């Protein structure tokens, strides 16, 4: 329905609601009144201070500005005593140094402390660095707030916004540089049509060129990769949309899809029609934080992967899940079944010593050669994928990650067939097995 | 029981018996008569003349010597002519240039023309180089007879004498070149520990080094291989026996093994036990000598072979039978079914043009991007290996030799189970598996 108007209509559902807008004023206002009283400088950054947030995101960035000359632990300690006496809750959480997460007025407040440093030129982590992002970005985006939205608000209905581990996609600074150097949401989606695997994005030289790498260079510190969390898939994912977009756009690429639903029924038809193997491994979700799950559910899964595909049991794909109680690894695989018998290779004929050893073994069949080497008839201990798995998790456990091998170690469960569509896994095996309307 | 006692008792299985001496005088005597009579120069040679020929391998061969100046069909025809003349019985065969095969007094002798030169240096083919090969073998295997036919025999035993097709294995030339660089059928079985597939024995110089590959020099020719035929797994199972040989010497390594001899029952446990798909390709034999038979067999089911490991069947072993009516070309695969469901490769996600008409195919299932390229969902034709070949034989009989191709396009049969343990195949079934007594 033209480009330009399906973007009008599309603001209406990037733009935070009334009620959102005023709860948000009332907890800054209030945060003020208490870091007024005690005397500390600081400066509100990020999406709430630049008007950039999207709607049903609300969350207010604080940095406390101290002193140039402090230790390590002044700042640590000292930044934490204001961070507990402003917050109504609060909670010790960690990016990279200690900050303080909590609450104010039932809105989420991130407080973390750090130097005031004239002139960036000096360099730790990320943490110290954010002022800056803020001053880089205060005013080259003005007029562009809602261009911004509309980036966040497509990312999003397509499962791509957020830079932690659980999504992988497009942080809120990298939307927003991004819209400073194509200067519209359309000019971002038209330009995106040709990224590569190697672009770099140097924006503070306005400039384009090839790397090794997907790169988007942080105007404030030229090291930095800000687009460093986007996955290779989702870089891809997004790609492929600004495509179809251009191509025939729609208001439905900022709704989120209504996910499939279907009934154990239908499921058990697709599967029959496969003929495939499907199942997943259940086991207690440890206590940790997603950024440290989810990386250990990715590692956990392609090491099971890996071992199907040197068991010969042709693995397709995989995914996984984590509820409040469980999380779930799944599998598909071509190969249901396995003959008992395969062939061990042994050594070359003329080594006479390494032979003898070989042929002393008792098994059930000859041996034999074949193009000049010695190779025997021996018996799986497993023909299933189901039972491979089985064995694999039994005894491998400390390979799939610190948190998730302890629990695996403590309980799992092989899980087939009806059994398996009971459990809260039926939208990603749809998706695993890429299932139509 | 000793060696030495072994090898008395060995030589009673290897000499050949009275009746086969006689039968074999009296067809020399009267092939001497009729040869004398039309004025023809000739000179007796092979294993008959030199008395190394092995107990029931009784075949005579004569060279008739000509002029050095006669044109290439002054010896062709000419050289035909006497042949026709002299043997009671005649075929026209071809080793390289065409000589007779035929009979006398009930027994087969070959009549081969070629020139009487003084001296060797005239290279041309095997054939000129054969009365020479006499010439250099007369004498220096005086008073080793029986060494040679130990030799012989043991190979007999043990399915690897001759030079043939069929069998890849040692020639009779070879054997008495053996016979004189060691002295003895034990110093040979000693020594021939040690062979490796790069080893060179170099007769005329008296030394044994390496070179590239397996290469026994001919004396009479620095370029020939004498065991150019011998199979890189017959001279494996050849240096393994000496080993065993010289482990725990036995008159049983000069007797040929009784075969299994089993009831299809217990080939139906064997095969239920190790749980794989056993089946053959039958076809109706082609009107051709051995020698171009049994060399397009080989590729036919290596041609298989490599369709079923492509496809993903895992094949474990093959094998092929030519009986008088018919051939049979068999196969045991890991894999009985494999899903309808496979994973087809597409396009990296920056190629815009070629991602298009990927997708454009309909399909049941939604293709999906892993690792930067796009894959789909698509169903196999077949999912079973039986299903599988009956396909390719189908289509790609072309590839599988000239005339067994053609034999396979006019009429094929896949048979398994019940049907394919009442084909005269089951002692190729047997040692394809592994089978023990
Ligand atoms: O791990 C890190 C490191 C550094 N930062 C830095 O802290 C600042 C605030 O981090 P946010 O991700 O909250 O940025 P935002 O407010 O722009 O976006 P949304 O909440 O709307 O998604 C950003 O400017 C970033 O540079 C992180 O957010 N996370
Ligand atoms: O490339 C490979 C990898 C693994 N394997 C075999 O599979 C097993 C599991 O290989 P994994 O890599 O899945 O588990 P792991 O890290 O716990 O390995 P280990 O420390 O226990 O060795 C190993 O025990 C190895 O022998 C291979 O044979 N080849
Ligand atoms: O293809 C060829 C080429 C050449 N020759 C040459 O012709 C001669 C006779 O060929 P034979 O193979 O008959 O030799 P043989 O008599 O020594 O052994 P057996 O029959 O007892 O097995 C051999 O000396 C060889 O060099 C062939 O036999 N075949
Ligand atoms: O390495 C290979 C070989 C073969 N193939 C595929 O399998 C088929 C049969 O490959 P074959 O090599 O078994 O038969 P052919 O000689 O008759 O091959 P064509 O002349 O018909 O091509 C071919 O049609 C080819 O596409 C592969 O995909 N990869
Ligand atoms: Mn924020
Ligand atoms: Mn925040
Ligand atoms: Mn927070
Ligand atoms: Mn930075
Ligand atoms: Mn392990
Ligand atoms: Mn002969
Ligand atoms: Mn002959
Ligand atoms: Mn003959
Ligand atoms: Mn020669
Ligand atoms: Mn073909
Ligand atoms: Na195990
Ligand atoms: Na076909």
């Amino acid at each position: 329905m033209k480009v330009e108007e399906i973007l009008e209509k599309a603001l209406e559902l990037v733009i935070p609601d009334e009620e959102e807008v005023r709860k948000g004023r009332e907890a800054e206002e209030e945060l003020r009144r208490r870091l007024d009283e005690l005397g500390v400088e600081y400066v509100f950054v990020g999406s709430y201070a630049r008007n950039t947030w999207l709607k049903g995101s609300l969350e207010i960035d604080v940095f406390l500005l101290f002193p140039e000359e402090f230790s390590k632990e002044e700042l640590r300690e000292r930044g934490l005593e204001i961070g507990k006496a402003v917050l109504d809750s609060y909670e010790i959480r960690y990016a990279e140094h200690p900050y303080v997460h909590g609450v104010v007025k039932g809105v989420e407040v991130d407080v973390v402390p750090c130097y005031k440093l004239k002139e960036p030129k000096n360099i730790k982590s990320a943490v110290d660095r954010t002022p800056f992002h803020h001053k880089w970005l205060e005013g080259r985006i003005k007029g562009k707030e809602n261009e911004v939205r509309l980036l966040k608000g497509f990312l999003k209905a397509n499962g791509i916004y957020g830079a932690e581990y659980k999504v992988r996609g497009f942080s809120g600074y990298l939307c927003e540089l991004l819209i400073v150097f194509y200067g519209s949401f359309l000019e971002t989606v038209k330009n995106a049509r040709r990224w590569t695997r190697r672009t770099v994005i140097d924006v503070a030289k306005g400039e384009v060129r090839k790397g090794e790498e997907f790169f988007v260079v942080d105007p404030v510190d030229e090291k930095r990769n800000v687009a460093a969390n986007l996955s290779l898939d989702n870089l891809a994912r997004f790609v492929h949309l600004c495509r179809e977009f251009m191509e025939a756009p729609s208001l439905g690429f900022f709704k989120p899809k209504h996910p499939l639903e279907i009934e154990p029924e239908r499921l058990r038809k697709i599967v029959e029609e496969r003929g495939t193997a499907v199942f997943a491994v259940k086991f207690r979700k440890p206590d940790i934080v997603d950024d440290n799950l989810y990386p250990q559910l990715e590692r956990a899964s392609r090491k099971i992967f890996e071992f199907l595909e040197r068991e010969n049991f042709m693995p397709l794909r995989s995914a996984f899940k984590a509820s409040e109680e469980f999380c779930y690894l799944l599998f598909e695989c071509q190969i249901k079944e396995i003959s008992r018998v395969f062939r061990r290779m042994g050594p070359q004929f003329e080594d006479e010593r390494n032979v003898k050893k070989f042929l002393s073994r008792n098994r059930a069949f000859r041996p034999f050669i074949e193009n000049g080497r010695w190779w025997a008839f021996e018996m799986r201990k497993f023909t299933t994928p189901e039972e491979g798995v089985r064995s694999y998790a039994s005894t491998h456990w400390h390979t799939l990650g610190k948190n998730v091998g302890e629990s695996i170690r403590e309980y799992f469960e092989i899980i087939s067939g009806e059994k398996l569509f009971k459990e809260p896994v039926t939208a990603e095996l749809c998706e695993m097995m890429g299932v139509k309307d």
